[PDB]
């Protein structure tokens, strides 16, 4: 039972990837100068959007 | 507790709205040429009207 052997060591790392990419304007400005704006207020549509890249279970 | 975050800054300004709109004649003329006008005087009805648009408490 003569034995000649060679060994290799395998190292595997699962680095966590957590990315939150936001597109839009980092300043959102509401300007009230008319009466209508005062009574009803500015409604801004699609100001900021968020995209999520993840490896594990995530909650935003 | 890996964290990926994005921040947006919201700026809200409440600009004061103060409007006094006058309708009528900016010159009001009283002409006295008859005796009756002298003794009793001209009475002018609805010479000037004022409309107020405001955001805060106001006194006219």
């Amino acid at each position: 039972n003569l034995i000649s052997e060679q060994n290799v060591t395998v190292t595997m790392d699962l680095q966590p990837v957590l990315q939150l990419s936001m597109q839009g304007s980092e300043t959102v400005s509401f300007v009230f100068s008319q009466i209508s704006e005062y009574i009803g207020g500015l409604t801004q549509y699609g100001a900021v959007d968020l995209s999520v890249s993840s490896t594990v279970d995530w909650c935003l």
